[PDB]
Formats: structure tokens, C-alpha cells, sequence
């Protein structure tokens, strides 16, 4: 029984040897030592039971994660519970020992222009898959975005995943807080845009403190929204709601990112489209010029096949959902 800080992580005899890596209020992360593979690797430790959209993530990052295999997604080496259903309090999923994410990177290094570009295209090319997958990440932003010694680049966390068809906060699409309930590709192009720009400026562009203070910092530079030729962008209340909004003229992209690459921000754009219907896709955000001597379509792999199972939104009760995380993560179970 080794104790991190916090609480219990029971994971020996395999991995011992604990530290801290990661914080977050439904789980600890702690490195350790795996007697087995003979190299320190990241466990993640979660305890969902108490409520179910959280027992129903739990057993949902494990389905999506199981069933992909992508280089610039991490995936689970092995997980670790109890023996016992009636004794099982909490999952442990055993994945690799990335260097640093991308969040503390720009807390303190300056990425080239060449390393911004790479890192950037390694998360659309992860992107470009869970989405051949027909999956949504929902939740892309730095802290998700795992770096290695080789600069490789992971993206991490697939629990608000959930087929195309409470978090982050700063790189959520307008539409999220505001249009049809996320369920989109859109939703991730604009989060990786939104991680564009602060390898740019080391900033989060988009910084707002509370959902309107949001809103209003995206006006800030795209400046006030169209009402021309929309669609799905509309509104009524929300329009009038702008009679109070005066009018803000979009701020070209020039003067916040001056000395960045001429087409460095011409993607940034395509990306950074209030209206999700003319937001650039994903494939063809790699094609783009930026990306160029990174663009490698005979070497950037697609999902194997599209899912759509049975356990979906509501519905399963956590008693229903903990057999399942239960027997799902059975034969990981020594024995
Ligand atoms: C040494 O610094 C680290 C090296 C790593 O390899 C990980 C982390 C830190 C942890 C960061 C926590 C997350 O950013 C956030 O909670 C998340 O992304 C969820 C999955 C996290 C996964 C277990 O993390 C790592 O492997």
C-alpha cells in the first residue's frame, strides 16, 4: 500500500516507486517504476462510483482508448483493480511516461516557428483519425497534449470523447456555449486553433473568465457576428441580446501575432471561424501549405472502422455501468 500524498494507489508489486505528475479532482496521476517492463511509466488513478457521468466516462475512455492505436494518441498499457466488484472503489490505467504536456512547455519555453509547426501537425494528425474514428475529443487544449523526449506529441484524456454524430474552458467552440449541443468534428478543429495561437503567442487567446466574459474576448477579435448568409448561427433573444453587444470590428490577425509566419496565421484563420458550417476540416487543414513538409497522407492513418455501440448517453444506471467497467477491464486482471 503505497500512499501518494493524497490517498492509496494499490498498483504494486508491478509498479512501485511513486511520485506525482498530474493533479485533477476525479483522479491522481503518479509515475512509477514497473518491475515488468523494467522502465518508470504514468499511472492514472480514478474514482467515478460516487456519481455516473462520471462512471460513464470512466468506461468510455477505456472503450475508445482499447480500440485505437494512433502515435500521437497515448494509449493504456494496462489497468489495474480490485478483484472484487463489491470491493472495486476505483480504476488505476496504466499508460506511457511522456516528458511534459503542452501547457508547461509554453509556461516557460518559446517554441520555434519549425516547432510550433511540428507539434502542430502531429495534433491534427492524431485529430485526423479519431475523427476518421467518428469520434469527438471535445476536450483538446495543452494539459491534453503529451510531449516526450523526442518531441513526440500524445493527446491525452478521452472521457467527454463520444462519437461524433464541466472541462477545458477556453478552447470550446462558440457554438458549445451558445448552438447545437457540440456533437461535431467543428468543435476540435477550433480547440486545435485555439492551441495554435498560444504557441504563437504563448497566451491563450481566447482567455475569457466566465462563459459571456468569453464570448465576448472571441468578438474581441473576430468582431461582431454575421447576419448575411448564416445558418445554424442565427438566434433571437441572443441577436437583440447583441442590441445591448454593440458592434466590434475584426481585429486582423496581423496585429496580435506580427512576426508570425504568413501562413502560420492564414490556418489559424480557417480555423478560428465563428460559423462551425465554413470552419476548415481537419484533412484538409493537414493539405494546407503550413503543414507542408509534414503533409504525409501515405503515413497519417484513419480509424480501422467507426463505432456506435449500445451505452451511449443516459440510460445505463453506474451499477449496470460498474459491471461492465468491471468485466471490460477483466482481462487486464492477473489470472
Ligand atoms: C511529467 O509530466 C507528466 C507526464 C505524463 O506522462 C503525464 C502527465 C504528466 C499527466 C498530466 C495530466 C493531464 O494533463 C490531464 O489530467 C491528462 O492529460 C489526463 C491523462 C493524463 C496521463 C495519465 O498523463 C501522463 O502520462
Amino acid at each position: 500500500p503505497e500512499m501518494v500524498r493524497g490517498q492509496v494507489f494499490d498498483v504494486g508489486p508491478r509498479y512501485t516507486n511513486l511520485s506525482y505528475i498530474g493533479e485533477g479532482a476525479y483522479g491522481m496521476v503518479c509515475s512509477a517504476y514497473d518491475n515488468v517492463n523494467k522502465v518508470r511509466v504514468a499511472i492514472k488513478k480514478i474514482s467515478p462510483f460516487e456519481h455516473q457521468t462520471y462512471c460513464q466516462r470512466t468506461l468510455r475512455e477505456i472503450k475508445i482508448l482499447l480500440r485505437f492505436r494512433h502515435e500521437n494518441i497515448i494509449g493504456i498499457n494496462d489497468i489495474i483493480r480490485a478483484p472484487t466488484i463489491e470491493q472495486m472503489k476505483d480504476v488505476y490505467i496504466v499508460q506511457d511516461l511522456m516528458e511534459t504536456d503542452l501547457y508547461k512547455l509554453l509556461k516557460t519555453q518559446h517554441l520555434s516557428n519549425d516547432h510550433i509547426c511540428y507539434f502542430l501537425y502531429q495534433i491534427l494528425r492524431g485529430l485526423k483519425y479519431i475523427h476518421s474514428a467518428n469520434v469527438l475529443h471535445r476536450d483538446l487544449k495543452p494539459s491534453n497534449l503529451l510531449l516526450n523526449t523526442t518531441c513526440d506529441l500524445k493527446i491525452c484524456d478521452f472521457g467527454l470523447a463520444r462519437v461524433a454524430d464541466v472541462a477545458t474552458r477556453w478552447y470550446r467552440a462558440p457554438e458549445i456555449m451558445l448552438n447545437s449541443k457540440g456533437y461535431t468534428k467543428s468543435i476540435d478543429i477550433w480547440s486545435v486553433g485555439c492551441i495554435l495561437a498560444e504557441m504563437l503567442s504563448n497566451r491563450p487567446i481566447f482567455p475569457g473568465k466566465h462563459y459571456l466574459d468569453q464570448l465576448n474576448h472571441i468578438l474581441g477579435i473576430l468582431g461582431s457576428p454575421s447576419q448575411e448568409d448564416l445558418n445554424c448561427i442565427i438566434n433571437l433573444k441572443a441577436r437583440n441580446y447583441l442590441l445591448s453587444l454593440p458592434h466590434k470590428n475584426k481585429v486582423p490577425w496581423n496585429r496580435l501575432f506580427p512576426n508570425a509566419d504568413s501562413k502560420a496565421l492564414d490556418l489559424l484563420d480557417k480555423m478560428l471561424t465563428f460559423n462551425p458550417h465554413k470552419r476548415i476540416e481537419v484533412e484538409q487543414a493537414l493539405a494546407h501549405p503550413y503543414l507542408e513538409q509534414y503533409y504525409d497522407p501515405s503515413d497519417e492513418p484513419i480509424a480501422e472502422a467507426p463505432f456506435k455501440f449500445d451505452m451511449e448517453l443516459d440510460d445505463l444506471p453506474k451499477e449496470k455501468l460498474k459491471e461492465l467497467i468491471f468485466e471490460e477491464t477483466a482481462r487486464f486482471q492477473p489470472g
